[PDB]
């Protein structure tokens, strides 16, 4: 019957990226042997187009078992640790109906799961105690909740962190040409490898599909999943402009977008708050009988001459304008589009695939799940056993027809880039 642990062999597709990289650690630290292990991504771990490959990402207080359980490992577990930044949270809002829903969600920790971590700021001046660098002219009528709880976390860094552990370990490798997948290798319903897009055919017991915003463009997922984008760009601070902001919170307004404290090499990353963007061309799938007209990420790994809409570009000047008029006149660099895939329900597809046996889907990330890198691999862990609990199982199940991934839980249905000019400089 199965091989045990130290038998197995495993490929993980998109092993360069948060979910991949994640499920190649928790293999390993699950007893499996490193060189049985083989990690397989377009690009080098970290890759250069992973979700997962920023200066920061925020780190939220999400109530949820998983989100919990990577919280206790970003301040305990040693690998992670360092990379996690607690500086806690300014979320902001104006205008009586964004105050009101601010007002709610500050009530309904105070009425539930308790505040301590929690204060309400009703008034300018309470705003500019906590942030003395915000200026108030620009934050008119503005009310805040304050969160000592979660930062942002080094998200590149992290990645790499993995990919240095999985290396010293003797798990394998292949890129570019020998680590882009083009289809499982099947045997009468049962899939026992993957070939890549140079023609290398690798045989394994399990194969894990963790292609990201990828996933529906290389198997048939019947539209469970829509690839979408966000955006954001840079700024350069002095030594001195960035030491006024050293251990900053994350600032958030839903109206405006958000930013982060500047990295050791004094940059701030701005970003825009919207639905996202979805890139639909045609493209045929393993498993699609012709092609489809789907969202196909527009990679600026890829394409790296590749900018951000014009629209997004006045949006984040208008944060910048907002939350740090006094460096309007910095220039915008770096600008760049950030590929995920939600589902209907913003919920993960980690699921076994219904007809091909042994491939499993790690994916549907929902932009909302870098938070979750180091936990995520032992849940894919488990699926691969058999062991994941029955109610994720049943959260996280193969749901075509489920509801419409284009508008999913956000706001809106993404908008296409194809209809919002500035991005392309081919
Ligand atoms: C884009 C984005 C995401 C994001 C965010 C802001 C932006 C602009 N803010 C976040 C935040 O504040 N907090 C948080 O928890 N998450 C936030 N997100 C979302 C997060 O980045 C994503 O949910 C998560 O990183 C997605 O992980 P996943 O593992 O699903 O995707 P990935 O890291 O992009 O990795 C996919 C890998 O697949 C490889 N690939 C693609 N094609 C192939 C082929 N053909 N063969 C092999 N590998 C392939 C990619 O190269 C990549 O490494």
């Amino acid at each position: 019957m199965a091989p045990s642990r130290a038998n197995t062999k495993v490929i993980v597709v998109g092993g360069g990226g948060t979910i991949g990289s994640s499920t190649a650690l928790h293999l390993v630290r699950s007893g499996y042997t490193p060189s049985n292990v083989t990690v397989l991504d377009a690009y080098p771990i970290p890759s250069s187009q992973s979700a997962g490959n920023d200066l920061n990402k925020i780190m939220d207080a999400d109530a949820d078992p998983a989100a919990d359980a990577a919280r206790q490992m970003w301040n305990e577990d040693e690998l992670f640790k360092k990379f996690f930044h607690n500086t806690g949270r300014l979320d902001c809002a104006h205008g009586e109906k964004d105050i009101a829903d601010l007002k709610k969600r500050y009530q309904n920790l105070v009425d539930w799961g308790l505040d301590a971590t929690v204060e309400w700021l009703d008034s300018e001046d309470e705003i500019l105690k906590r942030m003395p660098q915000l200026t108030r002219d620009q934050i008119k009528g503005w009310k805040a909740i304050f969160s000592k709880d979660g930062g942002w976390l080094a998200a590149a860094k992290a990645i790499k962190a993995i990919g240095e552990y999985l290396r010293d370990q003797g798990v394998r490798f292949g890129f570019y040409g020998a680590g882009s997948f083009k289809q499982p290798l099947l045997a009468e319903g049962v899939c026992i490898g993957v070939e890549t897009v140079d023609g290398t055919r690798y045989y394994a017991d399990k194969v894990v599909l963790a292609a990201g915003a990828w996933s529906p463009t290389l198997v048939e997922l019947q539209e469970q999943c829509v690839s979408k984008a966000w955006v954001y760009g840079h700024i350069q601070l002095t030594p001195e402009e960035a030491a006024r902001y050293k251990n900053s919170p994350v600032v958030y307004n839903g109206d405006v977008g958000f930013f982060f404290e500047p990295n050791e090499h004094g940059i701030i990353k701005v970003c825009d708050e919207f639905p996202g963007f979805t890139r639909f061309k045609m493209h045929q799938p393993f498993g699609a009988k012709a092609p489809k007209r789907i969202s196909v990420p527009r990679s600026h790994a890829k394409h790296p001459t590749d900018t951000i809409p014009d629209a997004s570009i006045v949006r984040i000047r208008r944060a910048i304008a907002t939350f740090m008029p006094q460096f309007k006149n910095k220039p915008l660099f770096n600008q760049a589009m950030c590929w995920c895939t939600d589902t209907a329900d913003g919920h993960l597809l980690i699921c076994e695939h219904p007809e091909w046996k042994n491939f499993y889907l790690a994916t549907g990330d929902s932009g909302d799940s870098f938070k979750l890198l180091p936990i995520i691999g032992k849940y894919v862990v488990e699926l691969l056993e058999g062991t994941l609990a029955d109610e994720l199982a049943h959260k996280w199940r193969w749901r075509p027809g489920s509801g419409d991934a284009l508008k999913s839980r956000r706001e809106a249905p993404a908008k296409d880039l194809a209809d919002m000019p500035g991005w392309n400089h081919d």
